[PDB]
């Protein structure tokens, strides 16, 4: 009966023309998607018998397929994956094809993280059209195969997400202008690293706990697959850190594929991403397999450890 | 583990990019294919609870949000469909949203027939523009929702079939370039209207049952439903005929969408589509609902009913 | 979402706890859903992806499994199977796994067939157990892997139907208590053997095209797979008929695990099974494999047939 | 396609084959499985489409069409639900029907709980029977709608995992006598409450930060949903804790359908299950809704925090 479904296709392609573009942004995420599809129906019946290396060779392939891409970035390829020049178009991808795949075994939302730029450049194709800006990207997002499986798709109009309908195999559109709150109840950290924080997460963590104004306490929750907590974030409004501990001195979330892409989510849904000292989709990278500190969430949340982060300092 | 999986859309692309085109055809049949999967998994759970007019405002719908089309002929509705100019292109496509729908009940094989034109004119869309020659068909085929859900392609390189995959809601190509057989060993008609039939149709049946030369006998099918009949044909050999009977002096098939379809498959395959009188597919129409008698099959059963119906004149 | 969902086993349950009697049968048709779902599933990917072959094993294992049996009889093996005493119970299985199985690469309906007795002996199980007359039958019935499946069940009440939900991997009541029409419009017989068709036959089917009561002739159907044929004259109504010929010379279907369970849906459905001579139901069976010729269909139909069988004898 | 297939109900079946009991536990079960395959699709497409309302109904229809159960407990009604004298059978139910429903917008993992009991007298059932301590459960476990829809089932024997087959619609038995890690790195609580947490509490979650016998810290981990973080420690190993505070001042999960169901599981898998004093299935229970402490997990664990118990009292 549902004769108008606004899939996502039917969504990137009416806006593409707004563009006045050539379809390569449509393709491109049309092959995505089918990855995407492939991947879920493997997660679903994973345990009737690695995995994530299966995931990534799917990615490769429908982003090659596609004759819009040009260098691709793994978190599982050690270099950047040029394009065939046959197969070539204007794109980069950075992607993590099965964030969060330890946790497969105790059955917890697992998802598909990737940042889409354009090659800006005349020359050859290569890992440094991949090391922008975060604040260049073009569109970016995540897929997440959880009790229902979900992209989220952000771009310059805004933050929309499309759940897939397993019947007929096509993401409908069932939220559109995802606008994050502006304060929450939530903080989101692994809190078994607390030795190792510094100064001002300890503070931060400590006045959630016990509200300095005599209020109510902060709720906590930690899934510990970073797409469940900040798609949670975001539709529930709260604050997600994974802050430098001594295990990681420079974060343990690389920047291309897992920080960028999520704070350009967040942003454009309203919310602010960080690292306690700069603005993540600010940070100008060097390394395609570098880390970030990141701290992202509803806006007067953010802006509270940010405060706190300037008096220690 | 099936990384390169080839679906309809990578089929379909690599193949516009070889007509150094815009992409139209490659975001029509995508839509069609939202259409396809909507109606199999209707008919699948159709009893858990008319049909055929959802199904037609499915692929009108889909149709129009392609923007790849600019006249739609619908076995259900009156007039042909004119598409609003922001919603428009080259592409003038006749169908049948579910052929053989009396037979829902009785629960066998039924599907949706399309045929496709490029409108050539520099005029306003019209009717006219869909009142071609089968012969000037562009691409044309069927999907079929039986006990696997077939979608059945033919374009100027050849005949393709590709198969619903329900766990990831994509047709996957399972047979290149389908050939029919020479001669087969089945004939299909109604033959509860063989008192209606012409003398050359009646002798071709009476050497199919009792064989001039002492051979082995055809065999007979006849699901009543012209998709799984003529796909039987097309897979299986052998022939397929509803010819003109005093119920139907025209036949009873249509002809843009029905018997055109079918013939540019058949053709393409190898076989031939006649009417007994002429090729059906250089027939030049005058009403977008016109009937036709047809007789498409392998080769050299269809070149002797030709035979008999010399005779007979 | 349906809260109160009527599964196959919530109705056989209803309608055996007002008997005292089994719950042993319960488990047997349960198992049998299993493996009419993993077939079906097998033949809706069949292409993607012996086919009968795979599915007698597998209506073998989940058999012996149930608990509820102790002889089976297959179009397959030979000999019966003699179930171990330790997975032992009281009822004897007739079955055909994979109906029409030539018509699987052509994407026409088949379907499994199945009869099942109850052991009327305190000796070890034999094939003898296996011979009863079809009147002796406790449930029988088919399942059509069609545009939908379908489990029809006949027992002792009258046949109803359900149909998988394909969602929820259940069978689902949608028709209570079937009864078919008392003459249809629509006769089935593959009429390339018309040859060596007997003269009762021959006669009938002049007055199916050439009426002689100047009423419409009969419209003519034969998909070639027993179950649609069978379900579609069970739904609308009419006669099929496979009689003897000579190179079949006492009929080609089945007796023990086609003809008779396809008798008994007909006669618990009002409608008429018997060879031209007797019923179907009473032929006492010699040889589990032993074939027989089954005319079955509407009464009226039927007996019109057993009128021009009795003029030639 | 497996030929030979181990369902829930071929499971269950084998071992209650060789005990002369219950094939009426089978019927129960089973019905069970069409409840959780209903809810499951419901929360697959649950934003594409009051859910825990309509699961209520569910669950209470299957379970009395089971012919199995007599007494019934629900998170949702405040008397039990004494089944009618039709429909009767041996078994107490109890069930939380959608767990950690208020995470289902933000799609992490929740599930449902149930614990089944015998009803060990000859009078009228009465929520007296419900009233038995969880020593006395007969069965019990969970489903997890996840990634993957999961049945953990505790018996006697040990507990066993099942995965639902998304194409057949059946259980698949997964994992075999589970049995959990002896000790874990993990710790699971809502840190938020910290400042009302007892100190028995306060100084075991110091020992995970910052051990004393210098190790590495416990990683947190908090899904908030307790079927996510009870079925995380059944397969990873570690501690789950929700320990009372003032604000749910006998602790919050409900004894009789989510502490019994869980610490019977965890037994059976040879972890400890208390309430920090005593054991949670020897407690006897006054209100069907009865609260009660737990913590639970691997039994070097739950040993370190009952000597922290021992020493605050
Ligand atoms: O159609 P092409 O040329 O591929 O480009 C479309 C451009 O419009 C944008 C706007 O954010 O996406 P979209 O296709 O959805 O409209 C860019 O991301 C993209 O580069
Ligand atoms: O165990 P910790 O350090 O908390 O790591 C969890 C984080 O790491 C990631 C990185 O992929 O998962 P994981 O290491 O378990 O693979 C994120 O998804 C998640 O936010
Ligand atoms: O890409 P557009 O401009 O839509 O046209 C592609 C042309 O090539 C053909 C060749 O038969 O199809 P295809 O896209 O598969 O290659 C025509 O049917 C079609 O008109
Ligand atoms: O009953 P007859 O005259 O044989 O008609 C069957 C033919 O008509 C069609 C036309 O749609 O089906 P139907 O009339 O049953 O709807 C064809 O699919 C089929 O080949
Ligand atoms: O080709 P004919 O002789 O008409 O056979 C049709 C009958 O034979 C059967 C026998 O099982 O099919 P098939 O040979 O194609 O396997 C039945 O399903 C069907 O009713
Ligand atoms: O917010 P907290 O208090 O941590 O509650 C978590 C616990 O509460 C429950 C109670 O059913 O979830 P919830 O309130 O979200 O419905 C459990 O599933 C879960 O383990």
């Amino acid at each position: 009966f549902d004769t108008n479904i606004v899939t996502l296709t039917r969504f990137v392609m009416e806006q593409g023309r707004k563009a006045r573009g050539t379809g390569e942004m449509t393709q491109l995420l049309n092959s995505l998607c089918t990855a995407v599809k492939a991947i879920s129906t493997a997660v679903r019946k994973a345990g009737i018998a690695k995995l994530d290396v299966l995931s990534n060779d799917l990615v490769i392939n429908v982003l090659k397929s596609s004759f819009a891409t040009c260098v691709l970035v793994t978190e599982e390829d050690k270099n950047a994956i040029i394009v065939e020049p046959e197969k070539r178009g204007k794109y980069v991808v950075c992607f993590d094809p099965l964030d969060g795949s330890s946790n497969i075994d105790c059955l917890v939302s697992i998802g598909t993280i990737f940042g889409i730029y354009r090659k800006n450049s005349t020359d050859e194709p290569s890992e440094k059209d991949a090391l922008q800006p975060g604040r260049n990207l073009v569109a970016a997002g995540y897929a997440l195969y959880g009790s229902a499986t979900m992209l989220v798709l952000a771009m310059v109009n805004g933050v929309n997400c499309f759940m897939l309908d397993p019947a007929i195999g096509e993401f409908i559109l069932v939220d559109r202008n995802v606008k994050i709150k502006k304060k929450g109840s939530i903080y989101s950290i692994n809190e078994g690293y607390a030795k190792e924080f510094d100064p001002a997460i300890t503070e931060y963590i400590q006045r959630k706990k016990f509200p300095p104004d005599n209020s109510a306490p902060y709720g906590a929750r930690y899934v510990g697959s970073m797409v469940a907590d900040v798609h949670r974030t975001l539709v529930y409004g709260g604050i997600f850190m994974y802050p430098a501990n001594k295990k990681s001195p420079k974060g343990k979330l690389r920047l291309l594929y897992e920080c960028n892409p999520m704070a350009y989510v967040m942003e454009k849904a309203g919310g602010l991403a960080t690292t306690g000292k700069e603005a993540v989709l600010d940070i100008v990278p060097t390394d395609i397999h570098q880390r970030a500190p990141i701290i992202l969430g509803s806006p007067e949340d953010v802006t509270e450890l940010l405060e706190i982060y300037q008096k220690h300092a």
